[PDB]
Parts: C-alpha cells; structure tokens; sequence
C-alpha cells in the first residue's frame, strides 16, 4: 500500500558507509554477504502519502567503477555519500556526482552525505567545505554516523520528502 514508489540508489566511494546506512534506515542495524547490486524497502509517510522507497545499494562495485548505468537507472534520489574522515572519498564526490546525473535522470534529487561524524578527530572534511559544494551543485547535504545513528533517519526521510514534494507537483509528462 502506496502513494508513491521511489526508487533512490546510494553511491560513493567503497567503505564510507552506504551499506551501513542501508542497514541503519531499513533494519536498523549495522555493521563493523552482498552478491549484487540489492535492495531494501522502508515505507514511510511524508505529507499524508505513503511513500514506499526502494533504497538500492551496491556490492562494492565501485572498489573499481564497476558500477553500471542500470544502478542509476530510474532512481528518482541518490544519496551521494563519503566519508568525513577520508578526503579522497570526498575528491571522489564531483565523479560519482557526474556519474549520476549521466546514467541517471536529469530530475534526481540528490542528497550529498557526509558520513562517520562520529570520526570528529579524523575530520579531514570540512562541513561548511561539503556544504558549499551541496550548495553550489543544488544538492541537499547532511552528515551522518551509521555507528550512532546520527541523522540517518533524517537523511533519508529527507531525500524521500524533497522527492515526494518535486514529484507530487507535476503533472504527467
Ligand atoms: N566510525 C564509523 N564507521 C562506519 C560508519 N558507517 C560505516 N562505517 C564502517 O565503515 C566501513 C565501511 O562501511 P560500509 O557500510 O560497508 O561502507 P560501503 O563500502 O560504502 O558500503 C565498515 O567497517 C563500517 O563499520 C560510521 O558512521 N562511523
Ligand atoms: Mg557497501
């Protein structure tokens, strides 16, 4: 039972977390097998709808840009995540961020990721850094710790809303 179905992909540099948020948003678990591409239903309710979203994740394929343009295919979000206490996985942002908008639809809502706060003392991330560049490239952007639990409910109840209220709008095209 659903008003909407939102298919939203993670995406990021391999061990800055999106397997963990996964886990975090739709089981509430994490962690310190995956024989593809999967995913993971949560509905939520956003605005009096039911929004079922379909939160895909990858099986490490970007270890070696092995991801295809099927991942993207369709997904209507993406949470574009790195790790705050890994630089190059930030550096590593602007290539998944063209990756998406290229394999990906020119309506994809995209929430930029800084995950692990939790690693304050390894912060090699700036948020007002990350944040500008979210800004710029009309991104939403929130840190998250998967471990803590930080903002990953937000993260995605937020992705799922900016979704929902672009998409509920407009009529059939
Ligand atoms: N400290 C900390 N470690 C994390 C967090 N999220 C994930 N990790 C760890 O980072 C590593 C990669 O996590 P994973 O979810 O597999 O990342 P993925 O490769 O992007 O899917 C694992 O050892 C996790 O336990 C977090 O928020 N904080
Ligand atoms: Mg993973």
């Amino acid at each position: 039972m659903y008003d909407y179905l939102f298919k939203v992909v993670l995406i990021g540099d391999s061990g800055v977390g999106k397997s963990n948020l996964l886990s975090r948003f739709t089981r509430n678990e994490f962690n310190l097998s995956t024989i593809g591409v999967e995913f993971a239903t949560r509905s939520i309710q956003v605005d009096g709808k039911t929004i079922k979203a379909q939160i895909w994740d990858t099986a490490g394929q970007e270890r070696y840009r092995r991801i295809t343009s099927a991942y993207y295919r369709g997904a209507v979000g993406a949470l574009l995540v790195y790790d705050i206490a890994k630089h190059l996985t930030y550096e590593n942002v602007e290539r998944w961020l063209k990756e998406l908008r290229d394999h990906a639809d020119s309506n994809i809502v995209i929430m930029l990721v800084g995950n692990k706060s939790d690693l304050r003392h390894l912060r090699a991330v700036p948020t007002d850094e990350a944040r500008a560049f979210a800004e710029k490239n009309n991104l939403s952007f929130i840190e998250t710790s998967a471990l803590d639990s930080t903002n990953v409910e937000e993260a995605f109840k937020n992705i799922l809303t900016e979704i929902y209220r672009i998409v509920s709008q407009k009529q059939i095209a």
